[PDB]
């Protein structure tokens, strides 16, 4: 487990977001938790349940993937949001400033085992993000 969640929940908390808030808020889930503001982020308007199914679609492979050789793409499209740091010179939350960018595309994810103390029902769960199309 990561310091405050499982890998699979932490992955969801960053990127899986069926009914989000606006970007100035949505970004806080890392930009107010990490030592600097990240410039760009992506937030898929889907359910974790679909993403657990996407870690049971046929196995493909991704750009930065050699330590598992396994990722997958979604079989039909979903809505999303993207966010954008409007002045790259902010490094902290007293000055970092953003705006919204909604969209509908497929997505690409990597995946690994369950957690000893959470939701055993599913042997393999998502855990990272590569791109959207
Ligand atoms: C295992 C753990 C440490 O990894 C998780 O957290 C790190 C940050 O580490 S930290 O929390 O311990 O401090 C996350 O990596 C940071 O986010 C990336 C992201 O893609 O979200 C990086 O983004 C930059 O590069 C992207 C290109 O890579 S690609 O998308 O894979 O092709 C760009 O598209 C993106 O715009 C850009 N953002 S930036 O602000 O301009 O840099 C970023 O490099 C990285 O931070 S850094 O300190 O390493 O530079 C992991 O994503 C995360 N893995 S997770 O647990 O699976 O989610």
């Amino acid at each position: 487990r990561p310091p405050q969640f499982t890998r699979a929940q932490w992955f969801a908390i960053q990127h899986i977001s069926l009914n989000p808030p606006r970007c100035t808020i949505a970004m806080r889930a890392i930009n107010n938790y990490r030592w600097r503001c990240k410039n760009q982020n992506t937030f898929l308007r889907t359910t974790f349940a679909n993403v657990v199914n996407v870690c049971g679609n046929q196995s493909i492979r991704c750009p930065h993937n050699r330590t598992l050789n396994n990722c997958h793409r979604s079989r039909f499209r979903v809505p999303l949001l993207h966010c954008d740091l409007i002045n790259p010179g902010a490094q902290n939350i007293s000055n970092c400033r953003y705006a919204d960018r909604p969209g509908r595309r497929f997505y690409v994810v990597a995946c690994d085992n369950r957690d000893p103390r959470d939701s055993p029902r599913y042997p393999v769960v998502p855990v990272h993000l590569d791109t959207t199309i």
